[PDB]
């Protein structure tokens, strides 16, 4: 059972309907609001059933972003509905071909440099964007220009960021000027999810996040980023616990402060059982990374090796990889995504995913002073102010990369 409101996404643009005059669809909300999927579904549904032999658009963050979140389930929905698909995918595009017709589905990238040259020369009779909230404007609007054919239509999906993010401003405040139906989607309109679920999902967020993805609502990104973080309920005490598995997280810094962080397994919760913390300027003496190769054993001499699941630290430390790559240690190169592993460490800090030990004094101090960027945020950037980040950086680099996947 699809709602009333996918439903409306089905069927918005068949003669029948009153608002298929349209050019076009919004579809922001919350997440798991059924929403990417019936509106991936209809944009094949109305493509097929408006046009033949011609071109479409589809679009994410990334190209293989695109096929997880949308293509991968859309193939095995149209299969089932009777549509011959045929993925060419070296080359970006599908061949999908229904009833006598056949039309032409190009994927493309938000930042992807490929796709990038392509949008410049393709004609399309019409696009569509999956997290367009994430893309970069320049690319949505050069991609809209190439939807030249007569009776084209542009389908937009997203979740909320702030208000004064472009998309905001230009698309959904501008929804009559560009002529386009605009559908807000929360957990209500998924049948599929139970009283039970959707409860479960409320727990998981908290503040600017809560606000986002559960209510739905473009709210601004203000003051501390961790607002959840809580020493009454993630501070434990510093006593030894009989961990199964280890890793070690790692933000480096020669010029800025370097950090480790033992990060430990104890009953389906990670906990950060000790931190380093080397500044180069308190201690008015820089480190090689000889001197925290060195370190980062006496960080590890007590654990046993057969639980260490090795080091994870960001690829632009790559000095640093190769010496511990030739000295024998597992590198894990870190998911380096900022507003999402941000997103994700809230969660965790929700959920209790991870504690922490006492010990972790430097961390927790950055908790109290890790702020979202003020006067980016208003022009529609949402970022942390990249100070006094590092123990929270390398939590965010584990998390981000260990936990979620």
């Amino acid at each position: 059972p699809f709602s009333k409101k996918q439903l409306k996404v089905l069927t918005w643009w068949r003669k029948a309907s009153p608002v298929s005059d349209k050019d076009g669809i919004i579809c922001d909300g919350s997440i798991r609001a059924g929403k990417t999927i019936v509106m991936s579904f209809s944009y094949v549904m109305w493509a097929m059933d408006t046009f033949n032999e011609q071109n479409f658009g589809m679009a994410g963050k990334t190209i293989g972003a695109l096929r997880r979140n949308v293509i991968t389930p859309l193939k095995r929905m149209l299969k089932s509905r009777g549509y011959r698909v045929k993925d060419h995918r070296a080359d970006n595009y599908l061949t999908i071909t229904f009833k006598g017709k056949t039309n032409y589905f190009y994927l493309f990238g938000g930042k992807d440099e490929s796709s990038q040259d392509l949008i410049q020369g393709i004609t399309l009779a019409g696009m569509f964007f999956d997290e367009v909230a994430l893309m970069p404007e320049s690319f949505v609007n050069q991609a809209t220009a190439r939807c030249s054919v007569d009776g084209a239509k542009l389908w937009f999906n997203c979740n909320p960021a702030g208000p004064y993010h472009w998309f905001k401003v230009e698309y959904l405040d501008k929804l009559d000027e560009k002529n386009l139906l605009h559908l807000h989607f929360t957990m209500d309109d998924n049948l599929s999810l139970s009283k039970q679920v959707k409860e479960r999902y409320q727990r998981m967020y908290k503040g600017v996040f809560y606000q986002r993805y559960i209510l739905g609502l473009w709210v601004l990104a203000e003051g501390i980023i961790y607002d959840m973080f809580d020493q009454d309920e993630h501070v434990v005490p510093t006593v030894p616990r009989p961990y199964e598995k280890y890793y070690v997280s790692c933000d480096y810094g020669t010029q800025n402060p370097t950090t480790f962080g033992l990060w430990g397994l104890y009953n389906g919760v990670w906990y950060k059982v000790k931190e380093y913390h080397y500044d180069g300027r308190k201690e008015n003496k820089q480190k090689t990374d000889q001197e925290y190769y060195e370190d980062l054993m006496k960080f590890i001499e007590d654990i046993e090796k057969h639980k260490f699941k090795g080091v994870i630290v960001d690829p632009s430390a790559a000095s640093f990889i190769a010496l511990l790559r030739q000295k024998g240690i597992k590198v894990i190169k870190a998911k380096n995504d900022v507003l999402d592993g941000i997103r994700n460490v809230a969660t965790a800090l929700n959920k209790k995913m991870i504690l922490y030990n006492d010990c972790c004094k430097e961390t927790f101090r950055e908790y109290s002073s890790y702020v979202w960027d003020e006067k980016a945020a208003e022009r529609g950037e949402d970022k942390p102010v990249k100070q006094n980040d590092h123990q929270l950086d390398a939590d965010r680099y584990f998390v981000n990369t260990i936990l979620f996947g």
